[PDB]
């Protein structure tokens, strides 16, 4: 079985065992790394396609993934795609930060996203041009919920909005984005709970908000690592309930 | 203050202070009264116009509402605006029936919307012409499936699909539902939500699948009979835990 | 042929010979109970599932059907669609009523509709993303303006505008809509004439102008009833001169 | 007053005087000269810039213009802007030919067209992508079925679909078109209709049904000359029966 | 043969042989006429119907087609696609005028177009509503280039925009174009582009910048007799360095 | 002045003055290590977040860049932005890998991108739900051409489409891309020559055949790797040409 034993996908390069049912996953390839040298153990480094770093090792007993998912739905509906098919990857949450765009949002409020709005026509296209709902899988929700009510964590369930536009001329979409109930935007949860509906797969995303895009205010690089560190504590004992 | 005094609105015919902050809503009025006469204590009939029924009672020593919302978005649009607006209720339980599009959603699943796709237009028009993610109120949602883990009830907790259009040449759209997980076919959760999110209001969807599209099958009278009856006792447990 | 003498309709529950070939609709169900019994002889209420009221009798010799279709399209769309296949109805007139959007268009005005605009994507989704002109049946509009020809009725021939929207945040679109010649707004008109398109029916709309919306101006609850009675008038002599 | 005195518009360069009330225009120019050469008497030639030929005489004492408008909304809406504002001319008579799309129409039938669906996205433009209803003036239409009733031609009022797209790959689109009750199809009907709403103009359209697309079927060249025949007697007549 | 001797379109009535390999084409019939009547040698007029004049001639010694397309991308498009296949004509050079949008752009500037943007839907009707790019065949734009280097014309290599409108409300969107690069606003280049990709044909458009819409200016009559025969001069040395 | 003396961008962490005027830009991160060790001179790696790195060095005593942009459209875009504005870079050349889609194109053709065709909504919401046409400088173009016409490179100048789909149900969309001219399939050359042109910089993109979608047929590794250094060839050809 050489065709199955040297089977891969083009944009990972992993044997195809070597990923965890469970995978968290930032942007940042580089945070990825980050997280799996800090909270794993016996880590291995299963794929570097493209720079795109990915990690197996355990937690507590348990098997666990981390790797980047690169910036935008089309990238990150790549790596979704091939890691709920290929590698047989089954849950996933992604650790992410966004943009706060309203005064009752506020600097290092942890976002539970229930669902993604979003701008791009990625589901348009395939969903014959019907408004889709990008939701979260409610275990893992709950089970985040769960984790941090035992935090002294600042948290918030609702949506976020998934843009395809980092840079725009001005702020009056984020202010009907906040009219409609939106909490933070960002760009790739939509893609992963799609992705997910798509595949039977279970997802999830946690992300801090990290900046007030209303307010112009930032969390210093310091802030960042402190707040990354009340999010991994999160996410890892939520993928330790997970059954198997 | 007269003009308060007399306040009403062009659809509801109640007097300012006459519901309660919680609310049932089925699409029947008809239903709407069987519930308040079958379940509540000292209940009055508290509107309506265009015999669109509301209702206001007791159940366990709390004030709880019960009103029809009618047919599809546009409808049930209008009442949900007027009761968060004007008669200030906060919380909203849509207790629905859905048509099931797989084979793996059977007769009688309770589905808990944690999401509603769309056909509607009025998303788009509000918003930009973006994705709008309807999405239900977490505490809700958590409260709803902590009291189903206490029944014999099967239940789903997912996306549903609101439609404008009951009646399709075919049920090809149908099947692209299914293969993005959609779990059931209903009309107006997707409004509720969206209303909700509009007016800081919150909001859930419970949708007992009575019909069978896919698979051409159908509950019986009295089988409707029996699953609006566990739906209700759902209901108003959630209902009894929420905040006053 | 038990199966066709138990024949009905999930959202309506007449036997299949109920209805006459004509039919006036308002959106109120209560006003059609209004209309029957003081218009009618020989009146039968021939359906009441969830509320929706409908009716048959005769008027001078012919038999006549009145019955509500609910607020909305997709409310409105289901009972069309039932009464045009199952009971074979086959003309149809909306009695309904309207808000202006200019002052040249004036509180009593009575607008028959040549045609409705629409910001539904209902018939989008049924005709392929083209514009579909919802238009009357000439007969029925011709007749129309010959009786009220022989009236004090100030009456307008023209384009309605049929919104899924109720409330709306400002008046900005109503003032475009007044640029292109709309009369006035409402939500039935196009669902009416575009289901009768598709179902070879003949059909024909008559519209109160009972509010300005622009102006701020409202008829009273008494001029209302005035008004009521001069359309009604109309109707049925209109239905009195169709072929049988 | 020179600069008044001198006045034209860049596609069209007749003097300000120069047109009637009530214009008759086909596509072709040299069939607008055929007409006017034929059927109007003191004729003289008013415009001709890019060889679009326009004429203004006299019709049993009446004043009557007729002009080539060419082919496609994009032209036409050109010639009716410049028409309907510069010129001043109130009344307007579209004389076209159409295809048909199913065997209920039949070649030599004269559309007298209520409405026109498009695929164009000019209305969209204009309208904030509502669905805008292109329709008749109801005093127009009238006259014109008044008219043909004292005649021997087997015509149709309803709706054609004005298109941007004279050729297609297939016969698909125009099965839908006849579903949805489409009687024939053509190129301007939709934008002379939209440009009279504007500019608070009345208009109607004829077609001759000159061709069957389904059924494969055409006139002779004669056999239209009999029906443009048909067709002018009649548009003249109702031009006569027009306020002054 | 004589269904292929006597085989002609409905646009254009000329025999299958007339047209030569590459054809000049402006909007105005009388433009073509005057280009061919002053430029080429041996000149026979080949096609009328609706005024749309079409000939063909020699430019030193080489065979030159020279023919009007009208105004706006659906009539445009009827001859494109004629032309194209009935009488395999392969090479088009487009030779129009245009309004510019910014100060930077000047009159009597030639603009050589690399593509076209669009508000037309006719590509989005035909490409499953994706963004199709409209651009010239690289030979024949680098021709244009090399000749005009050798001129003292001010000529520009960049983008157009073909609208369906010729008359917009205000100059908004006019500055959103030059926003983004647009040079010049027209009606034609993008259908000619779209077409050309259809049918495996060889396309260019030159475009006069003729008159300033934001600087409010305008060329005299006898400076547009001077910039065509600029606009034509380069036309032809381009189409004699085609290859045969 | 600290501030200038430390400003970077959120994905650029480089000093102001750390880019060339020009910059090739792959994909791929890693690939851009490979060109820049490979081909420059007094390399620096300037750049670093997230794995996307970017250096600068000098070839033939030129200063070039070379950085990778990531996959899809929202990556690439982000990128190009902050290169535009922030860093003053002028001109780009993508030099990337796309999918042939019909016969006629074969594996190592090199495609020259006059246009970008695209399934991504950014341009729609950017320039008011137009078609903006997406292409190339012209001089860059032709620089392109002229260097390629020295080589022995099978070459295509035309168009692609950038998709933001990577994975797709089947091949029917690709069958109409071929039928409409375009040569290749890829994802982020529409952004560049958006950007591009909202930036007023220069750009245009090569892309190899490296896999034929239709047939089924892929270069092997090494085949990759000679067919890049013929692209790397030719874009640093290209550079040298450019004003300084």
């Amino acid at each position: 079985n050489l065709y199955f034993q040297s089977m891969s996908t083009p944009h990972i390069n992993a044997p195809l065992d070597a990923f965890a049912d469970t995978i968290l996953m930032p942007g940042d390839p580089l945070r990825a790394k980050l997280i799996a040298e800090t909270y794993l153990e016996n880590v291995v480094q299963v794929t570097d396609v493209r720079g795109m770093l990915g990690f197996t090792g355990e937690f507590k007993g348990r098997k666990i993934s981390v790797m980047g998912h690169g910036m935008g739905a089309p990238s990150a509906s790549i790596y979704f795609h091939e890691l709920m098919t290929t590698y047989k990857v089954k849950n996933f949450i992604r650790i992410g930060s966004c943009g706060a765009i309203h005064d009752d949002v506020k600097l290092k409020d942890l976002i539970v996203a229930i669902g993604a709005s979003t701008d791009s026509k990625m589901n348009r296209i395939r969903f014959k041009d019907n408004d889709f709902a990008a939701t979260a899988n409610y275990n893992m929700l709950s089970e985040c919920v769960n984790t941090l009510k035992t935090t002294d964590i600042n948290y918030l369930v609702g949506n976020v909005f998934s843009s395809d536009l980092f840079y725009r001329p001005d702020e009056e979409q984020y202010d009907m984005m906040a009219r409609y109930g939106i909490l933070g935007v960002e760009m790739e949860v939509n893609a992963l709970y799609s992705a997910a509906a798509e595949n039977h797969c279970n997802a999830v995303a946690l992300c801090t908000v990290t900046d007030h895009i209303k307010n112009h205010e930032h969390l210093t690089a310091d802030e960042r690592r402190t707040e990354l560190h009340e999010m991994i504590n999160v996410a890892l004992d939520v993928a330790l309930k997970l059954p198997t």
